[PDB]
């Protein structure tokens, strides 16, 4: 809302219109974690932390009052900035139909680079770990086709011993379904040996993973989502930003397999 | 409510009445810090930790996408165990109107001394910084009983350059009190000179301070108030145990003076 | 209102209601002279004299025609400058309770103390003669608890004599008073000897006087009060401004009186 300083920009709202609507296109197909995970409602601008429901003991055991601290994951707050030239923006208003937006294009998409990395990897500073640090849901074949198959079947039956249920989904490298894809026809029937769920191929991790989506395992929690705002002027250009707070954590580890090839 | 186990123990309504009573009796006096600090309503057992409203960068300075944590308080929680005995407690039910409750009345008393040792010195690991640490508040007089009225005028010219008002208040110790008042009859002075406020006089510090009164200067965060709750049996005793969460800060440190004898 | 560019600033309206709030605290305690005189109404940005109700003859006492020029007080303006930091001020809407505003509070100090200046020694430019400059007024006495009844009592006697009624006031240093203080109780027989009128203790006066509040008598006429508007801004912070436009006069000497210590 008011903190991010949208009307003091020297913008008409046909503009602010075509800068929203660009970005929002490019982010719906570059946040890849967000096609199977939850999103916990945005909290608003303060929130800062998140509980873990665990107290850490500080005391002595031969003290009459002890003590501890309640333990939480503290919330990550990004901001990236970018710089739009006056000139070009305003032709929009003669009637110019594609103006330039280089700039926005490549910030957002190092942003939602940045988002992905912490997902998949995880950050020691902020205390999060990520899907793939998980090294005790792993399980190997090889690199035949017939051997993703295989593979599918045995992760089913794992979710089955353990209790876990609903669609499960197939993660996926592009250079490798590619791979697949040229020695047979692979399709419909990985569909089959899932049950009928998707499939999702991804550039950010270089192996392949089995998820279950009933829901209530993979939490990413927002305090503001996605939103541009306006910082100075220079002479000839706007100078705007793009910022988000959130978190994200990993609640039963055993919804969850990585295939390694 | 419920994580208070209550109602597994070997108890009736009454003597749990007469429990509850006693401790209230007491920590209505002994609860010295509460007299002069504002009070956040409770916010349950599930809060954690209080937003300070900062982020702490962590990128360096030639990153494109640059991010930080947001900071925070994290709530204290404390526990104090006691054990009563059965018999004696069954004694009321015959009618006796003078139950035995030593083990109680002690385990009270240590539990408000660790909370305004909090208030009054802080707590290192916690991140809380005491109302006595502030050592740029600090005037110096005599001990002379005319010295007490010159400091209180001097402090309030001091609230009046900084622009704080409202009711003021000196917190003093008992035995600095008793030794004042042997030599003249300082109240009815003392109040008239600090414009009709109020003396505490504590056995926690060794010196005095004046507050101003107007609110909003001292929070006290509770997460849940203090609670008496049910641990196990011993074979002719019950252990029950004192529990609370909480924390504190000082907002404006203008407020406060500390007067040096 | 619209003169003030307050609408043409990067804040937000929770950011100019903390300014406000702090500024109006520290004037409403440092305004010592507005104590004890009349305010009269504002006129507006647009008043620039008040009229005296004299006329000086400019011809000689030889022509036909005789004409003057009418007298009048020309109005005082005055601007202070400060400026404020975005990032800190940015931190109120993350939800820090305490913002540092320093620079605020010092250049409000600094705006009272000159209109106090020009209240009680004039200034000479303008035309305004102050109220320590009256010295047909002055009454010695000497540095004894009992001399400051027994001015207080000749005091009055000569306001009877002149005719003069109404609550009456005595305006004193704090260095003075805390002195008379120690020797003995004052108070509460200053009042008697007063008729039941107030004590104000100001640091802008070296010695006393005393004043009658029937009404009428010191007049200070305004323009605009006091108000806060915007400037620019500087690459990371914003420039604002204090400003202000009024004049004072004296229409009855004989309400007032001072004391020679
Ligand atoms: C015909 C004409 C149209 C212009 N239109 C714009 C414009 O829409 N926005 C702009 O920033 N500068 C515009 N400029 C340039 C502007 O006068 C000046 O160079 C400013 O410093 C921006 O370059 C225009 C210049 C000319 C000659
Ligand atoms: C007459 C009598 C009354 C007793 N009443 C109680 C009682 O109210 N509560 C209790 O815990 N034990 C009571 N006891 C003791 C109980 O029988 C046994 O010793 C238990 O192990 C508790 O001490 C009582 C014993 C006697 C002889
Ligand atoms: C996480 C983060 C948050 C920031 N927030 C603000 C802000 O609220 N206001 C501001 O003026 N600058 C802010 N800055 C700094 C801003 O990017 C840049 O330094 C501007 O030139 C102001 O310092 C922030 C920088 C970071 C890394």
């Amino acid at each position: 809302m008011e903190f991010l300083k949208r009307s003091f920009a020297p913008l008409t709202e046909k503009q602010w219109q075509e800068i929203d609507n660009r970005a929002r296109e490019i982010f719906k197909t570059q946040l890849y974690g967000r096609k199977f995970v939850d999103v916990e409602g945005p909290y608003g601008w303060e929130y800062a932390a998140h509980p873990l429901g665990e107290v850490e003991v500080l005391s002595d055991e031969n003290e009459v009052v002890k003590w501890g601290l309640r333990k939480s994951l503290p919330l990550i707050e990004l901001r990236a900035t970018f710089t739009l030239d006056l000139w070009e923006l305003d032709n929009l208003e003669r009637g110019k139909p594609n103006v330039d937006l280089s700039s926005l294009e490549e910030t957002v998409r190092k942003v939602a680079e940045f988002e992905d990395e912490v997902i998949f990897r995880g950050c020691e500073k902020s205390g999060v770990k990520g899907l793939l640090s998980f090294e005790e849901r792993k399980i190997e074949c090889g690199s035949t086709p017939k051997d993703l198959l295989e593979a599918i079947v045995r992760a089913l039956s794992i979710f089955s011993k353990d209790g876990i249920e609903g669609p499960y989904t197939l993660v996926i490298n592009t250079d490798r379904w590619i791979n697949f894809l040229k020695e047979d026809d692979l399709e419909k029937r990985v569909e089959e040996c899932l049950r009928g769920g998707k499939i999702i191929t991804t550039p950010r991790i270089e192996d392949a993973l089995v998820v279950s989506e009933r829901g209530g395992d993979f939490k990413l929690i927002l305090g503001q989502d996605l939103s541009i705002g306006y910082e100075d002027r220079e002479k000839d250009a706007v100078r705007l930003f793009i910022t988000e707070t959130f978190t994200f954590q990993v609640v039963n580890p055993e919804a969850l397999i990585l295939l390694k090839f």
